[PDB]
C-alpha cells in the first residue's frame, strides 16, 4: 500500500508530475507511516529545493486575485517557467481541507501542465496549515517548479503566514470603494483595475495615496523600497513590469545574502509550528482531553483563572 | 509564609504585600511561582478596573522623562500608577535587581507610584507573560493605571502591545529629510504618536497624521490621534492622557476592550504552555544540546523544517 519511496522520489526529481500528486497525496494520509515516508522524501529532495522564486499574494476578494493570478501565471508558463499555485485558508482548519480543489477559478492555469495548482491543507492550527504548506512547496520546487505562487484565500488571518513561506509579498488593492498591517508585510502593492469601471484615473489615484502613505513606513531592507504599481488582472497590462520588479528584489536581495536569510529565519519558525501542531494534536486527542483543554482556555478567556494558571492546567493534562 | 496574609494585605493595598507577591509571581524557581497561583486566582474579580497602556519609542525620544511628568500629573489626580517594563535583555543578563530610577527621578520617590524592572525568564514570550501576572497583582492592589514599558534594545513592542489596552508611540521631531520614520509593524499597533521635543515637531505630526489616515481603514472604532508634546516641560500631556481615556470610553461602548484582553489572555497562557515546552527541551546539558542540533540543522539549510520537528518528537519522547 505504501509505494516504492526510492522510485517515488526519482521520478519526482525528474519532474513526475504523477509522482509529484502522490506524494502530495501521502502527506495527508490517515496514515501516520505514509505521513512519515513523505517527510523522509522531503528531507531526502532537501539539495533540489530553493531554486525557484517564492511570491506570497494577498487581496481583499473582489479584487481580481484569480484573475490576476491566471494572467500572471499564464505569462509565465508561456515563458517558459514552470509555475505552482499553492492556497493557505485557515478555514481548512475547519473543513477537511479539499476534496477535489478548485484550480477552475484560474481557467487557463487549470488545464496547463506548465502549472500545478493545490488547495489549502487540513490541519488542526493555522501554524500546521502553513507548515504543510512549506512541505508542499519544497516537493513542488525539488519536482522542478521553478515560481511559486502562494495565495491567500477566505477571509481568516493568513497573510502574516503567507508572507512568513515565501520571499516577496505582493498586495493587491482596489481603486477604492484592509486589514491595517497588511501595508507593513507588503514587499509591493499593485493596484487592480476590476472592471470596466476602473481605468488609470481612479487607479493612479489610489496608487498615489498608497505611494505617499508608505514613505513614512522605513523599509525593513535598505536594499528594497517597496514600489506601488497600477496593473490590469483581466485585461493583462502591467503583469510583465509588475514580474520584472519581483525578480529585481530577487537578484539584489539574492546578493546580499538577504533571500537566504530570511528563509532560514522561516525554516526555523516551521519546524516549531509543526512542534505545535503536534502538541494541539494530543491536546485534542480525545474528548475528554479536548474538553479539558477547552475549558482550562474559556476560564482563562473568563478572568476566572489568570494566564499561569490556564497554563499549568494544562501543563498537568499533558502529564496525564 | 502565610498566602491568606499575604493577599488580605495586598488587597487592602499593602505595598510590601504586592511585591512580596510579584516577587514570586516573577520568580525563575518553578516551586515559588506554584505557591502564589491561587493567590493571584483568588484576587482575579478585583482586577480590570485600571486603564492599560503601553509605551515606546526609540532610545533618546526622551520615553523615561515623559512617563515621569505623566506619572506625576496623575499621581497629583488622585491615581495610583504602576510603571512596569519589558526588557528583552533580562534574558543575557538575568534582569536587574534595583532597575533604574534615575530616568524617573521625580516618580521613583513618589509613594502613589510603583516601579517595577523588567522580570527575567530565559525568553520574551516568558517575561511579558509574567508581566501580565503582575500586572493583575497591582490591579487587585487597586492601582488604576499601569504603564508599561518597552525597555532596551530588542523587539518587545508587539509583546507590550499584547498586554495593554492602548499603546502609545513617542517619535522624534524631525520632518521632512529628517522625519523618524515607523519601524516594520509598529504602524498597525500605534493608538496614538505623541511627537516629543516640541515647529518641526507639528511639521512631522501633519506628515505622521496625513499617512495614518490614508493607511486606516474608514471602518475602524479608532483612528490613532497624532499629538506633539514635550516630556521635559510637560506640554501637552494633559491632552495626551484625555485621548486615552476617550478610546476607554469609545472602545468600551463596543465591548472592544474586554474583547481585546480576552485574546490576550488566552495568547499568553499558550505563550507559557510553549515556554513550558521549550524548559523542558533544555532542561539539562545533555537534552539542550540535542535540541540545539535539530535547530541549528534547519537553521543551517543542513535538513528539512519536519525533520528537525521529528528529531524534537523523538527527544519528547525520551
Amino acid at each position: 500500500t505504501l509505494p516504492d519511496m526510492d522510485t517515488l522520489r526519482e521520478r519526482l526529481l525528474a519532474g513526475d508530475r504523477a509522482a509529484l500528486a502522490r506524494a502530495i497525496t501521502l502527506a495527508e494520509s490517515r496514515r501516520a507511516d505514509h505521513r512519515a515516508a513523505v517527510r523522509d522524501l522531503i528531507d531526502a529532495v532537501l539539495p533540489q529545493t530553493g531554486r525557484a522564486i517564492r511570491v506570497g499574494i494577498t487581496g481583499v476578494p473582489g479584487v481580481g486575485k484569480s484573475t490576476t493570478i491566471d494572467a500572471l501565471g499564464s505569462l509565465l508558463t508561456a515563458a517558459g517557467h514552470k509555475v505552482a499555485v499553492l492556497a493557505v485558508d485557515p478555514s481548512s482548519t475547519r473543513t477537511g481541507g479539499s476534496i477535489l480543489g478548485d484550480k477552475t477559478r484560474m481557467a487557463r492555469l487549470a488545464i496547463d501542465r506548465n502549472a500545478f495548482i493545490r488547495p489549502s491543507p487540513s490541519s488542526g492550527t493555522l501554524g500546521g496549515v502553513a507548515a504543510k504548506t512549506r512541505e508542499t512547496m519544497l516537493l513542488c520546487e525539488a519536482a522542478g517548479f521553478d515560481v511559486i505562487l502562494v495565495e491567500t484565500v477566505g477571509v481568516g488571518q493568513s497573510e502574516t503566514a503567507v508572507a512568513d513561506l515565501t520571499d516577496f509579498f505582493l498586495v493587491l488593492m482596489l481603486p477604492g470603494a484592509i486589514k491595517k498591517g497588511i501595508f507593513e508585510l507588503a514587499d509591493m502593492i499593485a493596484v487592480n483595475k476590476a472592471d470596466d469601471g476602473d481605468g488609470e484615473r481612479r487607479a493612479s489615484a489610489a496608487a498615489s495615496e498608497y505611494r505617499a502613505a508608505l514613505h513614512i513606513l522605513t523599509p525593513p531592507s535598505a536594499t528594497w523600497t517597496p514600489p506601488v504599481v497600477t496593473i490590469s488582472g483581466l485585461h493583462g497590462k502591467g503583469l510583465d513590469s509588475l514580474w520584472s520588479r519581483i525578480e529585481d528584489h530577487r537578484s539584489k536581495l539574492t546578493a546580499t545574502g538577504e533571500i537566504a536569510g530570511k528563509r532560514r529565519e522561516q525554516d526555523v519558525k516551521w519546524m516549531w509550528a509543526l512542534v505545535h501542531e503536534r502538541l494541539h494534536q494530543r491536546l485534542v486527542g480525545s474528548a475528554e482531553v479536548r474538553q479539558a483543554t477547552a475549558e482550562a482556555e474559556r476560564a482563562v478567556a473568563g478572568g476566572e483563572h489568570s494566564p499561569a494558571a490556564g497554563a499549568d492546567a494544562i501543563a498537568t493534562l499533558i502529564g496525564l
